[PDB]
């Protein structure tokens, strides 16, 4: 189980899609056995004094990958719902965490700062099917505080599928120093079922992905758990580099390595059915 060449890739996925996807069920089924003889401890997510900062009760951040705040002059000041994430070789790549609440959006800012994150991508709205999915933690305009974090808004774009919002960040307990932050936030979402043309994402994962700058933090991804959507994105990003450079693809065995940095990344069989739509269309476009 390792890398297949491109030009049979899309041939694989004639064979996976086929008797019904019988094969995706196989492969995603794997992945979500693939934690089954390992156990990943996330002690801290679970501590009585962090609860309150989780979303979902059982969406939980392992220990070992955990992005950690530095401490506060309390004893877990430390902590917010968030793991490092590998792409495409580099290690820790991506934060991928939860919607944040607004009980935590200091640290959610915060974590930017002393991350220093230059790129946020949101892939979920506020409210979806009338369901509260992620608070607003930005300006609607101008300036909003957050801690010692203030963010301003300076610019908006708004297309078909996605918006790209400019920030400029200063930290207030510097010197202050400011940061541009920009945040791709897709937007096109189902009122019925779940999304199904993977062309326009293909074009949001490659614009906000060559927003990366060097030499910055890891880019921020979140959707509403930080796990599904989170992790479908992370996967199509790496791949489409890895195709890049060496054009060969690894779905499978990407997937089933970030499950070990957060739980349930890439969290249905449609998103793992998804991904492979999304490469399909790069590979023959
Ligand atoms: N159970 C469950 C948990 C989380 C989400 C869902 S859900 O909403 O029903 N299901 C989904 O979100 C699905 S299902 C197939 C694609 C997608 S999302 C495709 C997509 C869209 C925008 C971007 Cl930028 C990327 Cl990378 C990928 C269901």
């Amino acid at each position: 189980m390792e890398a297949i060449p491109v030009k049979q890739f899309v041939k694989h996925i004639g064979e996976l899609y086929s008797n019904n996807q019988h094969g995706f069920s196989e492969d995603f089924e794997e992945v979500q056995r693939c934690t089954a003889d390992m156990n990943i401890t996330a002690e801290h997510s679970n501590h009585p004094e962090n609860k309150h900062k989780n979303r979902y009760i059982n969406i939980l951040a392992y220990d070992h990958s955990r992005v950690k705040l530095r401490p506060l002059p309390s004893k877990h000041s430390d902590y917010i719902n968030a793991n490092y994430v590998d792409g495409y070789n580099k290690a820790k790549a991506y934060i991928a965490t939860q919607g944040p609440l607004k009980s935590t959006f200091e640290d959610f800012w915060r974590m930017i700062w002393e991350q220093n994150t230059g790129i946020i991508v949101m892939i979920t709205n506020l409210v979806e099917k009338g369901r509260r999915k992620c608070d607003q933690y930005w300006p609607t305009e101008n300036s909003e505080e957050y801690g010692n974090i203030i963010v301003t808004l300076k610019s908006t774009k708004i297309h078909a599928c996605y918006t790209v919002r400019r920030f400029s960040i200063r930290n207030t307990k510097v010197k202050q120093n400011e940061r541009v932050v920009i945040q791709y936030h897709y937007t096109q979402w189902p009122d019925m079922g779940v999304p199904e043309y993977a062309l326009p994402v293909l074009t949001f994962v490659r614009r906000s992905s060559a927003a990366r700058m060097p030499e910055t933090g890891p880019v921020l991804v979140h959707c509403s758990a930080g796990v599904g959507r989170t992790g479908t994105y992370i996967v199509i990003d790496s791949m489409l580099q890895q195709i890049k450079d060496k054009s060969t693809v690894n779905v499978l065995g990407f997937l089933k390595h970030i499950r070990t940095q957060r739980n349930y990344l890439v969290q249905t069989e449609e998103q793992y059915i998804f991904i492979h739509d999304a490469l399909l269309e790069a590979i023959l476009g």
